[PDB]
Protein backbone atom coordinates (compact mmCIF):
# COMPACT_ATOMS: atom_id res chain seq x y z
CA UNK A 1 0.00 0.00 0.00
CA UNK A 2 1.78 3.12 -1.61
CA UNK A 3 0.03 5.86 0.64
CA UNK A 4 1.79 3.87 3.93
CA UNK A 5 4.93 4.72 2.68
CA UNK A 6 4.60 8.53 1.38
CA UNK A 7 3.62 7.76 -2.51
CA UNK A 8 0.61 9.47 -2.73
CA UNK A 9 -2.42 11.00 -5.06
CA UNK A 10 -0.23 13.75 -7.48
CA UNK A 11 3.05 14.16 -7.40
CA UNK A 12 4.96 13.46 -4.01
CA UNK A 13 8.13 14.81 -3.71
CA UNK A 14 10.68 12.84 -2.49
CA UNK A 15 14.67 11.94 -2.78
CA UNK A 16 15.32 9.25 -5.22
CA UNK A 17 18.46 6.74 -4.55
CA UNK A 18 19.62 4.83 -7.50
CA UNK A 19 23.37 2.96 -8.31
CA UNK A 20 24.08 -0.71 -7.37
CA UNK A 21 27.65 0.17 -8.47
CA UNK A 22 27.69 3.45 -7.01
CA UNK A 23 24.53 5.04 -4.64
CA UNK A 24 23.38 8.23 -5.86
CA UNK A 25 20.74 10.35 -4.53
CA UNK A 26 18.42 12.87 -5.84
CA UNK A 27 15.12 15.07 -5.46
CA UNK A 28 12.54 13.19 -7.58
CA UNK A 29 8.76 13.99 -7.89
CA UNK A 30 7.07 10.62 -8.50
CA UNK A 31 3.60 11.02 -9.69
CA UNK A 32 0.75 8.98 -9.57
CA UNK A 33 -2.47 10.20 -11.09
CA UNK A 34 -4.76 6.82 -10.95
CA UNK A 35 -2.35 4.37 -12.41
CA UNK A 36 1.06 3.05 -11.79
CA UNK A 37 3.25 5.65 -10.44
CA UNK A 38 5.37 7.26 -12.65
CA UNK A 39 8.83 9.20 -12.98
CA UNK A 40 9.42 11.76 -15.26
CA UNK A 41 13.05 12.86 -15.42
CA UNK A 42 15.17 15.65 -17.30
CA UNK A 43 17.65 13.68 -19.41
CA UNK A 44 21.35 13.75 -18.49
CA UNK A 45 21.60 13.41 -14.17
CA UNK A 46 22.63 10.63 -12.77
CA UNK A 47 19.64 9.33 -11.83
CA UNK A 48 18.59 9.05 -15.32
CA UNK A 49 21.45 7.60 -16.10
CA UNK A 50 21.48 4.81 -13.50
CA UNK A 51 17.29 3.93 -14.94
CA UNK A 52 18.43 3.34 -18.14
CA UNK A 53 21.26 0.97 -17.07
CA UNK A 54 19.32 -0.56 -13.71
CA UNK A 55 15.81 0.47 -14.47
CA UNK A 56 15.44 0.50 -10.43
CA UNK A 57 14.95 3.28 -8.48
CA UNK A 58 13.96 3.46 -5.25
CA UNK A 59 11.73 6.66 -2.81
CA UNK A 60 13.01 7.78 -0.12
CA UNK A 61 10.47 9.92 1.95
CA UNK A 62 12.86 12.74 3.66
CA UNK A 63 11.55 15.84 5.93
CA UNK A 64 15.00 17.21 6.69
CA UNK A 65 15.47 20.10 4.29
CA UNK A 66 19.57 20.05 4.80
CA UNK A 67 19.00 16.37 3.06
CA UNK A 68 17.12 17.52 0.16
CA UNK A 69 19.45 20.44 -0.54
CA UNK A 70 22.84 17.99 -0.37
CA UNK A 71 21.35 15.82 -2.50
CA UNK A 72 20.95 18.51 -5.13
CA UNK A 73 23.83 18.94 -5.19
CA UNK A 74 25.22 12.34 -0.53
CA UNK A 75 28.39 10.08 0.36
CA UNK A 76 27.79 5.83 0.33
CA UNK A 77 28.14 5.42 3.85
CA UNK A 78 24.64 7.37 4.28
CA UNK A 79 23.07 4.06 2.08
CA UNK A 80 21.81 1.02 3.18
CA UNK A 81 21.34 -2.13 1.13
CA UNK A 82 17.72 -3.43 1.20
CA UNK A 83 16.38 -6.37 -0.72
CA UNK A 84 15.20 -5.92 -4.54
CA UNK A 85 14.35 -9.35 -5.82
CA UNK A 86 18.12 -11.05 -5.45
CA UNK A 87 20.35 -8.12 -5.73
CA UNK A 88 20.18 -5.77 -2.73
CA UNK A 89 19.93 -1.76 -3.65
CA UNK A 90 20.82 1.58 -1.69
CA UNK A 91 18.26 3.84 -0.04
CA UNK A 92 18.50 6.43 2.52
CA UNK A 93 20.04 5.82 6.01
CA UNK A 94 17.75 8.86 6.87
CA UNK A 95 14.76 7.96 5.25
CA UNK A 96 11.59 7.77 7.04
CA UNK A 97 9.92 5.16 4.15
CA UNK A 98 11.22 3.56 1.57
CA UNK A 99 9.77 1.99 -1.51
CA UNK A 100 11.94 0.09 -4.07
CA UNK A 101 10.63 0.12 -7.39
CA UNK A 102 11.16 -1.78 -10.98
CA UNK A 103 11.32 1.02 -13.70
CA UNK A 104 9.17 -0.17 -16.74
CA UNK A 105 7.84 0.79 -20.13
CA UNK A 106 11.16 3.52 -20.28
CA UNK A 107 10.14 6.09 -23.11
CA UNK A 108 11.45 9.05 -23.72
CA UNK A 109 9.54 12.51 -24.07
CA UNK A 110 12.55 13.72 -20.25
CA UNK A 111 12.56 9.89 -19.81
CA UNK A 112 9.69 8.45 -18.51
CA UNK A 113 9.27 5.16 -16.70
CA UNK A 114 6.69 3.92 -14.84
CA UNK A 115 7.28 2.03 -11.25
CA UNK A 116 6.43 -1.15 -10.03
CA UNK A 117 7.35 -1.77 -5.91
CA UNK A 118 9.71 -4.89 -5.26
CA UNK A 119 10.09 -4.33 -1.45
CA UNK A 120 9.23 -1.14 0.57
CA UNK A 121 9.92 -0.58 4.43
CA UNK A 122 9.16 1.94 7.72
CA UNK A 123 12.21 3.56 9.63
CA UNK A 124 10.32 3.60 12.98
CA UNK A 125 13.66 5.49 14.29
CA UNK A 126 13.85 8.07 11.76
CA UNK A 127 10.34 10.17 13.21
CA UNK A 128 11.08 11.99 16.01
CA UNK A 129 8.80 15.27 16.06
CA UNK A 130 5.23 15.43 13.98
CA UNK A 131 5.34 16.91 10.23
CA UNK A 132 3.94 20.29 10.14
CA UNK A 133 2.96 22.42 7.56
CA UNK A 134 6.14 25.34 7.08
CA UNK A 135 5.93 27.59 4.86
CA UNK A 136 9.88 27.89 5.09
CA UNK A 137 11.04 24.47 4.33
CA UNK A 138 8.46 25.09 1.35
CA UNK A 139 10.38 27.82 0.53
CA UNK A 140 13.54 25.55 0.71
CA UNK A 141 11.60 23.02 -1.56
CA UNK A 142 10.96 25.85 -3.91
CA UNK A 143 14.47 27.06 -4.20
CA UNK A 144 15.70 23.41 -4.81
CA UNK A 145 13.56 23.20 -8.06
CA UNK A 146 15.13 26.53 -8.70
CA UNK A 147 18.57 25.33 -8.25
CA UNK A 148 18.06 22.22 -10.25
CA UNK A 149 16.46 24.21 -13.33
CA UNK A 150 19.52 26.51 -13.24
CA UNK A 151 22.11 23.41 -13.40
CA UNK A 152 16.40 31.30 -11.20
CA UNK A 153 19.57 32.72 -8.67
CA UNK A 154 17.37 35.69 -8.53
CA UNK A 155 14.45 33.52 -7.87
CA UNK A 156 16.56 31.59 -4.93
CA UNK A 157 17.11 35.06 -3.23
CA UNK A 158 13.01 35.42 -2.92
CA UNK A 159 12.62 32.05 -0.92
CA UNK A 160 15.26 32.94 1.00
CA UNK A 161 13.47 35.56 2.61
CA UNK A 162 10.73 32.86 3.18
CA UNK A 163 12.94 30.99 4.89
CA UNK A 164 14.78 33.20 7.33
CA UNK A 165 11.23 34.57 8.35
CA UNK A 166 9.09 31.03 8.79
CA UNK A 167 11.87 28.22 8.53
CA UNK A 168 13.72 26.79 11.96
CA UNK A 169 17.52 26.84 11.93
CA UNK A 170 17.43 23.55 9.56
CA UNK A 171 15.35 25.35 6.95
CA UNK A 172 18.17 28.46 7.52
CA UNK A 173 21.10 26.10 7.63
CA UNK A 174 19.46 24.58 3.82
CA UNK A 175 19.02 27.81 2.25
CA UNK A 176 22.86 28.72 3.49
CA UNK A 177 23.68 25.47 1.57
CA UNK A 178 21.89 27.06 -1.46
CA UNK A 179 24.14 30.16 -1.55
CA UNK A 180 27.06 28.59 -0.78
CA UNK A 181 26.42 25.62 -3.82
CA UNK A 182 26.13 28.05 -6.26
CA UNK B 1 6.54 17.75 24.10
CA UNK B 2 4.99 20.13 21.60
CA UNK B 3 6.95 19.04 18.70
CA UNK B 4 5.14 15.63 19.16
CA UNK B 5 2.10 17.59 18.21
CA UNK B 6 3.33 19.55 15.24
CA UNK B 7 4.57 22.62 17.16
CA UNK B 8 8.28 22.63 15.79
CA UNK B 9 10.64 25.63 15.40
CA UNK B 10 10.05 28.36 13.03
CA UNK B 11 6.29 28.90 11.93
CA UNK B 12 4.19 25.92 12.79
CA UNK B 13 0.86 26.75 9.98
CA UNK B 14 -1.85 25.25 11.56
CA UNK B 15 -5.53 26.38 12.09
CA UNK B 16 -6.37 28.00 15.74
CA UNK B 17 -9.89 27.21 17.37
CA UNK B 18 -11.04 29.51 19.50
CA UNK B 19 -14.28 30.63 21.27
CA UNK B 20 -15.92 28.88 24.25
CA UNK B 21 -19.00 30.42 23.45
CA UNK B 22 -19.12 30.15 19.62
CA UNK B 23 -16.63 27.69 18.28
CA UNK B 24 -14.23 29.36 15.56
CA UNK B 25 -11.21 28.00 13.02
CA UNK B 26 -8.56 30.06 11.13
CA UNK B 27 -5.21 30.06 10.21
CA UNK B 28 -2.75 31.11 12.09
CA UNK B 29 0.95 30.42 12.27
CA UNK B 30 2.04 29.45 16.31
CA UNK B 31 5.97 30.94 16.16
CA UNK B 32 8.92 28.70 18.23
CA UNK B 33 11.94 30.40 18.22
CA UNK B 34 13.91 28.94 21.31
CA UNK B 35 11.33 29.65 24.39
CA UNK B 36 7.54 30.02 24.63
CA UNK B 37 5.91 29.84 21.82
CA UNK B 38 4.09 32.73 20.35
CA UNK B 39 1.40 33.72 17.76
CA UNK B 40 1.02 36.85 16.65
CA UNK B 41 -2.98 38.15 15.55
CA UNK B 42 -3.85 40.46 13.19
CA UNK B 43 -6.21 43.32 14.88
CA UNK B 44 -9.96 42.55 14.34
CA UNK B 45 -10.06 39.12 13.51
CA UNK B 46 -12.65 36.90 15.29
CA UNK B 47 -9.78 34.78 16.48
CA UNK B 48 -7.85 38.17 18.08
CA UNK B 49 -11.66 39.07 19.54
CA UNK B 50 -11.75 35.59 20.77
CA UNK B 51 -7.81 35.22 23.09
CA UNK B 52 -8.36 39.19 24.05
CA UNK B 53 -11.58 37.70 25.97
CA UNK B 54 -10.92 34.43 26.76
CA UNK B 55 -7.24 34.21 26.28
CA UNK B 56 -7.31 30.79 25.12
CA UNK B 57 -6.39 29.25 21.68
CA UNK B 58 -5.94 25.63 20.16
CA UNK B 59 -3.71 24.47 18.02
CA UNK B 60 -5.21 21.73 14.95
CA UNK B 61 -2.73 20.19 13.10
CA UNK B 62 -4.25 19.51 9.44
CA UNK B 63 -3.04 17.89 6.23
CA UNK B 64 -6.17 18.80 4.34
CA UNK B 65 -6.02 21.75 1.86
CA UNK B 66 -10.00 21.95 1.80
CA UNK B 67 -10.01 22.56 5.62
CA UNK B 68 -7.40 25.37 5.63
CA UNK B 69 -9.70 27.12 2.68
CA UNK B 70 -12.70 26.33 4.22
CA UNK B 71 -11.01 27.72 7.69
CA UNK B 72 -9.51 31.18 5.82
CA UNK B 73 -12.59 31.93 3.94
CA UNK B 74 -15.91 30.50 5.36
CA UNK B 75 -17.47 29.86 9.30
CA UNK B 76 -16.71 25.90 10.06
CA UNK B 77 -19.74 24.87 11.81
CA UNK B 78 -20.33 23.86 15.54
CA UNK B 79 -20.41 19.92 14.03
CA UNK B 80 -16.89 20.01 13.27
CA UNK B 81 -15.52 20.63 16.55
CA UNK B 82 -15.45 18.51 20.00
CA UNK B 83 -14.47 19.43 23.29
CA UNK B 84 -11.52 18.69 25.52
CA UNK B 85 -10.09 19.53 28.30
CA UNK B 86 -8.64 23.34 33.21
CA UNK B 87 -11.63 23.56 34.07
CA UNK B 88 -14.45 24.16 31.57
CA UNK B 89 -14.37 22.59 28.22
CA UNK B 90 -12.33 24.09 24.73
CA UNK B 91 -13.21 23.41 21.09
CA UNK B 92 -10.75 21.28 18.83
CA UNK B 93 -11.35 20.16 15.62
CA UNK B 94 -12.48 16.93 14.76
CA UNK B 95 -10.52 16.13 11.84
CA UNK B 96 -7.45 17.51 13.28
CA UNK B 97 -4.16 15.14 13.58
CA UNK B 98 -3.08 16.71 16.78
CA UNK B 99 -4.29 19.71 19.07
CA UNK B 100 -2.67 21.24 22.20
CA UNK B 101 -5.10 23.69 23.98
CA UNK B 102 -3.06 26.92 25.34
CA UNK B 103 -3.54 29.74 27.84
CA UNK B 104 -2.37 33.18 26.14
CA UNK B 105 -0.58 35.08 28.35
CA UNK B 106 1.47 38.31 28.23
CA UNK B 107 -1.04 39.86 25.55
CA UNK B 108 1.12 42.98 23.92
CA UNK B 109 0.20 45.72 21.21
CA UNK B 110 2.71 45.34 18.31
CA UNK B 111 2.11 47.53 15.15
CA UNK B 112 -1.14 46.53 13.80
CA UNK B 113 -0.76 43.09 15.92
CA UNK B 114 -1.38 41.38 19.14
CA UNK B 115 1.09 38.91 20.17
CA UNK B 116 0.43 35.99 23.16
CA UNK B 117 2.91 33.94 24.41
CA UNK B 118 1.47 30.46 24.60
CA UNK B 119 1.04 28.04 27.73
CA UNK B 120 0.22 24.28 27.13
CA UNK B 121 -2.66 23.20 28.89
CA UNK B 122 -3.79 20.10 27.58
CA UNK B 123 -2.99 18.38 24.45
CA UNK B 124 -4.28 15.16 21.71
CA UNK B 125 -3.50 13.01 18.97
CA UNK B 126 -6.39 11.69 16.99
CA UNK B 127 -4.25 8.03 15.26
CA UNK B 128 -7.89 8.01 13.49
CA UNK B 129 -6.69 10.80 10.94
CA UNK B 130 -3.53 9.77 10.07
CA UNK B 131 -4.41 7.65 7.39
CA UNK B 132 -1.21 7.80 4.98
CA UNK B 133 2.03 9.14 5.48
CA UNK B 134 3.13 12.79 5.05
CA UNK B 135 4.66 13.81 2.10
CA UNK B 136 5.92 17.60 0.46
CA UNK B 137 3.46 18.13 -2.34
CA UNK B 138 4.20 21.59 -4.40
CA UNK B 139 0.36 21.30 -4.93
CA UNK B 140 -0.83 21.88 -1.19
CA UNK B 141 2.18 24.23 -0.74
CA UNK B 142 0.99 25.93 -3.90
CA UNK B 143 -2.82 26.07 -1.90
CA UNK B 144 -1.40 27.41 1.41
CA UNK B 145 0.85 29.93 -0.57
CA UNK B 146 -2.62 31.16 -2.66
CA UNK B 147 -4.83 31.38 0.73
CA UNK B 148 -1.98 34.16 1.78
CA UNK B 149 -2.14 36.25 -1.56
CA UNK B 150 -5.66 35.61 -1.47
CA UNK B 151 -6.32 37.24 1.96
CA UNK B 152 -3.78 39.91 0.07
CA UNK B 153 -6.05 40.54 -2.46
CA UNK B 154 -9.00 41.07 -0.21
CA UNK B 155 -6.71 43.25 2.03
CA UNK B 156 -5.24 45.67 -0.63
CA UNK B 157 -7.23 44.59 -4.03
CA UNK B 158 -3.63 44.60 -6.12
CA UNK B 159 -3.85 42.20 -9.24
CA UNK B 160 -0.57 41.28 -8.64
CA UNK B 161 -1.92 39.30 -5.95
CA UNK B 162 -4.70 37.24 -8.70
CA UNK B 163 -1.48 36.92 -10.72
CA UNK B 164 0.55 35.12 -8.47
CA UNK B 165 -2.86 32.89 -7.62
CA UNK B 166 -3.04 31.81 -11.15
CA UNK B 167 0.85 30.41 -10.79
CA UNK B 168 -0.35 28.70 -7.52
CA UNK B 169 -3.33 27.42 -9.22
CA UNK B 170 -0.78 26.32 -12.17
CA UNK B 171 1.02 24.29 -9.23
CA UNK B 172 -1.69 22.61 -7.32
CA UNK B 173 -3.32 21.17 -10.90
CA UNK B 174 0.05 19.63 -11.63
CA UNK B 175 1.73 18.48 -7.97
CA UNK B 176 -1.54 17.92 -6.21
CA UNK B 177 -4.16 16.22 -5.73
CA UNK B 178 -7.99 15.89 -5.76
CA UNK B 179 -8.13 17.63 -2.40
CA UNK B 180 -5.60 20.50 -3.55
CA UNK B 181 -8.05 21.48 -7.22
CA UNK B 182 -11.21 21.20 -4.96
CA UNK B 183 -9.08 23.64 -2.81
CA UNK B 184 -8.39 26.20 -5.47
CA UNK B 185 -11.53 26.21 -6.53
CA UNK B 186 -12.54 27.08 -3.19
CA UNK B 187 -10.82 30.40 -2.80
CA UNK B 188 -11.93 30.97 -6.57
CA UNK B 189 -15.39 30.64 -5.18
CA UNK B 190 -14.31 33.09 -2.36
CA UNK B 191 -12.93 35.48 -4.37
C1 LIG C 1 11.81 19.11 -4.94
C2 LIG C 1 12.38 18.86 -6.31
C3 LIG C 1 11.72 17.97 -7.12
C4 LIG C 1 12.33 17.48 -8.27
N1 LIG C 1 11.64 16.60 -9.07
C5 LIG C 1 12.25 16.12 -10.21
C6 LIG C 1 11.61 15.20 -11.05
O1 LIG C 1 10.54 14.71 -10.71
N2 LIG C 1 12.29 14.74 -12.17
C7 LIG C 1 13.57 15.18 -12.46
O2 LIG C 1 14.22 14.81 -13.42
N3 LIG C 1 14.19 16.06 -11.63
C8 LIG C 1 13.55 16.52 -10.52
N4 LIG C 1 14.23 17.39 -9.73
C9 LIG C 1 15.60 17.84 -10.14
C10 LIG C 1 16.68 16.87 -9.68
O3 LIG C 1 16.54 16.73 -8.30
C11 LIG C 1 18.07 17.45 -9.95
O4 LIG C 1 18.27 17.62 -11.34
C12 LIG C 1 19.18 16.61 -9.32
O5 LIG C 1 20.19 17.47 -8.83
C13 LIG C 1 19.77 15.60 -10.30
O6 LIG C 1 20.83 14.95 -9.62
P1 LIG C 1 21.41 13.53 -10.12
O7 LIG C 1 22.27 13.81 -11.35
O8 LIG C 1 22.25 12.94 -9.00
O9 LIG C 1 20.28 12.59 -10.51
C14 LIG C 1 13.63 17.89 -8.60
C15 LIG C 1 14.31 18.80 -7.77
C16 LIG C 1 13.67 19.28 -6.64
C17 LIG C 1 14.49 19.95 -5.64
C1 LIG D 1 -1.13 30.07 5.73
C2 LIG D 1 -1.85 31.12 6.53
C3 LIG D 1 -1.26 31.58 7.71
C4 LIG D 1 -1.86 32.60 8.45
N1 LIG D 1 -1.27 33.04 9.63
C5 LIG D 1 -1.86 34.04 10.39
C6 LIG D 1 -1.27 34.47 11.58
O1 LIG D 1 -0.35 33.81 12.05
N2 LIG D 1 -1.88 35.47 12.31
C7 LIG D 1 -3.06 36.04 11.88
O2 LIG D 1 -3.60 36.94 12.51
N3 LIG D 1 -3.64 35.63 10.70
C8 LIG D 1 -3.04 34.63 9.95
N4 LIG D 1 -3.64 34.20 8.78
C9 LIG D 1 -4.82 34.95 8.25
C10 LIG D 1 -6.08 34.38 8.90
O3 LIG D 1 -6.09 32.98 8.74
C11 LIG D 1 -7.28 34.94 8.18
O4 LIG D 1 -7.29 36.34 8.34
C12 LIG D 1 -8.58 34.29 8.67
O5 LIG D 1 -9.56 34.68 7.74
C13 LIG D 1 -8.96 34.76 10.08
O6 LIG D 1 -10.30 34.43 10.36
P1 LIG D 1 -11.03 34.64 11.79
O7 LIG D 1 -11.69 36.03 11.71
O8 LIG D 1 -12.11 33.56 11.92
O9 LIG D 1 -9.96 34.67 12.90
C14 LIG D 1 -3.05 33.19 8.02
C15 LIG D 1 -3.65 32.76 6.82
C16 LIG D 1 -3.04 31.73 6.09
C17 LIG D 1 -3.80 31.19 4.93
Amino acid sequence: DLSSFGIREGISEIIASTGFEHPNAAPIGIVMKGERPFVRLFKGSHTWENVLKEKCLASNVVYDPILFVRSTFLVPSEFEYVDAGEFKFPVLKEAIAWVVFECINLRNTSLVADLVPLNAGFNERNIKELPVPNRGFNAVLEATVHATRYQYLELIRHYESLASKCGGDAEKKAMKLIYEAL
